[PDB]
């Protein structure tokens, strides 16, 4: 049937602009290695350091920007240690760069935008970095002026899997509110996950090799005016789902020392099992039969999860280059990684000159994962360029 | 114009079902100040004993349910502390207890709701009482059954106000999905504000005064099947605002001792000033002119407020009654308090014989607030019974 317009929208939600933000200190993954076991005052750990050089390799990584320098983490050297009180002074820094962070990545993204600040509507903040209250939500609306009665979503803590929670959540806020532009932000820092060092919890010092710092933001809003506003995807479909027998895969206990995780069942195998079942729920309305004649947008949480995935889907090699772009020049930053890829894969799109902002194709999937063990899948559409 | 409904939903979202709960554990008031200034080895502090006996008196709260009993305090003495690291012993608690206590008040409003659990597609959950990875709305979910591809959405430690947070979001999930019903789950505690007595903080003792645990639900629906189903409320509207000249009103620091709380600006005044052009804001579309021609839900976080309140716009003394029941029986229990007046309200209004479920007035409005300062405003619309 038809049903009365209203205050909803009438078209699907699509994202109109994005732009991404990073610390302006970063490390070098070949250089990391000799940094991190020296600021963490554990260069005895000889056999661990050669541990973490083998792992930190084969992350595929080259470099991660981080707001903790040698000088922060030496006027707080607790958040150095493996396991000291530290949680007030890891939240003084998030205070002090979490919402800055997520500024400038909102900035660029207005910008692109074109539309005044005050048009913006909803505000959806999603970061792991640190729980304040008032929430980081709340203080990016009063550094970038936005307007009092705007309609807030803070998200903390949800992990790595929340880039596709947070355009899940704004999907349902644009096409049910009519002339609603929505700013999602999604700003993540290692300042509760990075620590020192230990011989017995090795599912800690991996982490310690892949997570970093930046920011990502977009606009999202239905019925674009077409003559000042330019969609770049629209959100078709976006659903979550627990994988089944993936109990304590993945556990992040916060605690007086910082956020400390626990990664004991194998997520690779757990990834693999489910992936086409759930992606194929996902293109069920498109019609699509080649896995190769859509874009990807994988979480790069786990190298390893991308070349198992390439393997059994057989994917042209240049499906996933956006993903490893993202990886290889900045890391794992929780929920903001998959909106860096969605960036890169735009800006390459263009770059590259082809006919579509999904490289050509029209349909494509992002899915990025966490703690449930979560699956987020979101169903894109790309537009004509 | 009209629209194709396509997977939207025609209505407006709908309360379809509420229920709450509490821990079997309670405390008097009047006997709470020695319980807890002997539990928290604090009773040689005489005159801040009296302090607090004369602090506890004009909360107008006859009792409290609490998880923590003196046993529970015995085994983890920090908790009783002012100030000492007890985050990962608070955070155990709430794995233990919360997810539980969300629990009993679902099965309730499910029970009220008859139709089965795996109906439920999407899961709202608010809690303040623990940050946890995976969250507590994953918990719920496994220990409810719902469907492993159910649509969550936690909300971690956004305060006070977190009530009409909940309500906002479930009304554009059910309005935007067809078929969608929505479980919203509010399981508070005070296992993270918890702690002894400073002669130096009297702010952090004010809130010992008050806070308490408890958990509501609800399920949230539109376009009910009139003949399995049975409305309760409607939801028309719901904003968010942030009050002008209200910086750092209401600041909660998460620390290694857990939630510390900082209240330096007043608050009535600041409700006071704006309470009137918010409520008529939200009663704008329904042509209300009388103030007792409407329902009352007051989030009862400051008793003050709703004296001042009651004044300001002279409303009848019944009006703010299912509101003063629920404080005085259950005391502040955070996002779950103005969930529990709504249930109060709904049942005052079946036993007392009267035409509505809003108490025979046909409009009402839900009204909360916290760290900001943030404020949460719903327009409801009640039922025939």
């Amino acid at each position: 049937e038809w049903v009365r317009k209203a205050d909803r929208a009438a078209g699907p939600a699509a994202v109109l602009a994005m732009a991404t933000a990073n610390p302006s200190n970063f490390y070098l993954q070949s250089d990391f290695p000799d940094f991190y076991f020296r600021v963490t005052r554990s260069d005895h750990m000889s056999d661990l350091k050669e541990k973490f050089k083998r792992i930190c390799k084969k992350t595929t990584v080259r470099k991660r920007h981080m707001i903790l320098t040698e000088e922060i983490l030496n006027k707080n050297p607790a958040i150095a240690d493996y396991w000291s009180p530290s949680l007030a002074a890891r939240h003084d820094l998030a205070l002090a760069n979490i919402p800055q962070l997520g500024k400038e990545a909102a900035d660029k993204a207005i910008k692109e935008w074109g539309q005044p600040k005050s048009k913006i509507t909803h505000l959806v903040f999603c970061t792991s970095a640190g729980v304040l209250m008032p929430g980081a939500d709340y203080q990016l609306t009063m550094l970038l002026g936005l307007n009092p009665s705007i309609s807030r979503l803070m998200l903390h803590n949800l992990g790595c899997y929340a880039g596709g929670t947070a355009l899940r959540v704004a999907k349902d806020l644009a096409e049910n509110n009519g002339g609603a532009r929505v700013l999602v932000v999604c700003s993540e820092a290692n300042l509760l996950n990075f620590r020192g060092p230990s011989e017995t919890h090795i599912d800690a010092l991996i982490t310690q090799s892949l997570f970093a710092d930046g920011a990502a933001a977009l606009i999202v809003g239905s019925d674009p005016d077409l003559q000042t506003e330019s969609p770049l995807y629209e959100l078709i479909s976006a659903s979550q789902r627990i994988l089944p027998e993936s109990e304590d895969a993945i556990v992040g206990r916060l605690t007086e020392a910082g956020l400390v995780p626990y990664l004991p069942k194998d997520i690779p195998k757990l990834v693999s099992t489910n992936i086409r079942s759930i992606l194929e729920d996902a293109l069920a309305p498109t019609g699509v039969q080649d896995w190769n004649s859509i874009f990807w947008i994988i979480h790069p949480g786990m190298p390893a999860i991308l070349d198992q995935t390439e393997k059994l889907l057989q994917l042209d090699k240049e499906k996933l280059k956006a993903t490893r772009h993202v990886l290889s020049e900045f890391g794992n930053m929780w929920s903001a990684t998959v909106l860096f890829i969605l960036d890169q894969l735009r800006k390459g799109a263009v770059a590259e000159g082809k006919s579509t902002t999904g490289e050509g194709c029209e349909w494509g999937v992002l899915f990025s994962f966490g703690p449930g063990f979560t699956v987020e899948t979101v169903l894109l559409r790309s537009v004509a360029t």
